């Protein structure tokens, strides 16, 4: 009676487009980031859904692409939180990024995709760390 909904949230453009929509409006509200740092993220996302755009309409949306997506994409969020802006720390930062995920996760599809946030989460938190100082050139 409801979607299995194990998979990748990037499998649909409807779901992509969605997922980002609904993160920025539980993100803009978490601890930790500001304004400024909310809005680099927010554009950054739109780029990760140009991305699933093209795959789903290019007919590409393979496994082995979505794999990259989940690198390029905690990475891309921990570049931003490593800038250390408002609340400054990490640890903050990247526990607020998870609740939006499985958050609005929650509002596109109904259900909470587990392991997906527990790898883009150490990504973030590990990538992060190399983006503070200049050893990710």
């Amino acid at each position: 009676g409801s979607g299995n909904s194990h998979t990748t949230p990037w499998t649909n453009p409807g779901l992509a487009e969605n997922f980002m929509n609904s993160f920025m409006q539980g993100l803009s509200s978490m601890p930790g980031f500001t304004a400024s740092q909310l809005d680099d993220m927010s554009t950054i996302a739109q780029s990760m859904v140009q991305s699933i755009q093209s795959l789903a309409a290019q007919g590409r949306t393979s496994p082995n692409k979505l794999q990259a997506l989940n690198m390029r994409f905690a990475s891309s969020m921990a570049e931003i939180a490593a800038s250390e802006e408002g609340g400054g720390s990490l640890s903050t930062k990247t526990s607020s990024i998870a609740s939006a995920m499985s958050n609005a996760f929650l509002q596109t599809t109904g259900v909470v995709n587990q392991p997906f946030i527990n790898e883009i989460t150490q990504l973030v938190s590990m990538f992060a760390q190399a983006g503070m100082n200049d050893v990710s050139a």
